[PDB]
């Protein structure tokens, strides 16, 4: 089954760097967001329902320099640099949720129930549903509970990241085929790093591609939370690059 | 207009997960099979290349069914009969949306991609131009995963195949799912114009053409030696 060839490894060590870098540190540091901020202490209806505007406050907080790390991820793929800027931005647009969700899902934490997002805010599965997410908080926590089993390392998270990043179906992408022999390209070295890792379940490559398909519906679902922000927060706490991603 | 509700995401997602998980990868993975073997009833030579991927092609809807809850939850006779309503139904739009203008070929099952002839001389004989026509249609509607997902378990969940013992939890789960699909095509925004009309009559179209293969088939089994058959062609398509 074959493992990297050499041009593969320079792709890797492109690719690892490039997520390393915009990847913060994750344990020790790492602030508990309030036990009383977005939880009833005792629930008595379906959580999600509404949007708790303190919740969401703190998250679009931290959702900026969220976005840029995703951003800056993508700018050191000499293959994105080689995009035109309205692909660029298309394709930023698209996965920017579905990167953002696997990060936050890798650093679940079985022992104390929580996702850290951005490697500095301890949330529960309640706070983030209830801070805007809605169901995408179940879908997330549920993929970082369900990711732990995988052992996933630096590499094979970056590597899922650019081929969610080179989604040659975006809506209004014009170099179709180009991102596409990319995508190729980053999932042909991607299953030759798996094949050298060894993971011991079977048919492991199939079943974190899967993932894939998993982080797709959840940024197609926050798509739709987004639109639910919209209505029930006010406008001042969006801040810009968070209404310039998501909007449109 | 209404989107997805938490419950219809999570059939959205159950749907989805059982088509990619049995849609095996394809811009190249792909072996345009050689320009001689159905050139211009019935060419044995083309056929016998086609029956060797059937097997293949079956266990893959068959796969995608078994992985919805809903299908397993049915008594297994109404199971077959569902299933061999909507096999040739679901394999014709999966082939119809690997359909690549530049070379006009299918793609089957991911990995021969065939022209227009070589399916029709094949075996097919008409029903590849439907087959073809549907992949020239579907272009764009650029369905994703989802939308494919969503129409193939519409066509497993047709409440009007004879025999079906459960004909009102059939339909039950087909308005389900199509709620689900409405919902979500919603919020996709395609850009044709009435866009949900002209999906659903897609759904009439591969009835049709299941119905014609059903007659084709019958022309196959006169024309072709027994023992070129899979015993799961036989097996889905034979009374
Ligand atoms: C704010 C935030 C950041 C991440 N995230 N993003 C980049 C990163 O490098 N690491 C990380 O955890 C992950 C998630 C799930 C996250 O939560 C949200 C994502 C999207 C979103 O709209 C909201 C509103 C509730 C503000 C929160
Ligand atoms: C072999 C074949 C497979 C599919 N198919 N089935 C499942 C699938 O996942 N993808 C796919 O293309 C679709 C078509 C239209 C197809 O061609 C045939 C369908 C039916 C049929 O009877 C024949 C005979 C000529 C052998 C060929």
């Amino acid at each position: 089954k074959p493992e990297p060839t050499d041009e593969e490894w320079e792709l890797i060590k492109t690719v690892t760097e490039a997520h390393v870098a915009t990847n913060a540190q994750w344990k020790q540091k790492r602030k508990f967001l309030p036990e009383d901020i977005g939880q009833a202490p005792i629930v008595n209806a379906p959580e999600g329902g509404k949007v708790d505007l303190e919740a969401f406050s703190h998250f679009t907080k931290i959702i900026t320099p969220a976005i840029t790390r995703v951003v800056d991820f993508a700018k050191k793929l000499p293959m994105f640099c080689e995009l035109p800027c309205e692909d660029q931005i298309i394709l930023l647009k698209g996965c920017c949720m579905e990167i953002m969700s696997l990060r936050a899902a890798v650093r679940y934490d079985p022992e104390s129930e929580t996702l850290t997002l951005n490697g500095e805010m301890a949330v529960t599965r309640g706070q983030l549903k209830n801070g805007g997410l809605g169901v995408v908080s179940d879908a997330i926590f549920d993929l970082g509970m369900s990711l732990s089993s995988f052992n996933l390392d630096d590499t094979e998270v970056a590597l899922l990241q650019a081929v969610l990043l080179m989604s040659s179906d975006r809506p209004g992408l014009a170099c179709v085929e180009r991102i596409e022999k990319y995508q190729d390209s980053f999932l042909l070295a991607f299953e030759h790093y798996i094949n050298y890792r060894k993971h011991h379940v079977t048919h492991f490559w199939p079943k974190l591609l899967m993932k894939v398909t998993d982080l797709r519906m959840i940024g197609a679902c926050h798509a739709s939370r987004f639109l639910h922000m919209k209505v029930e927060c006010p406008t001042e706490l969006f801040p810009p690059l968070f209404l310039e991603v998501f909007e449109d």
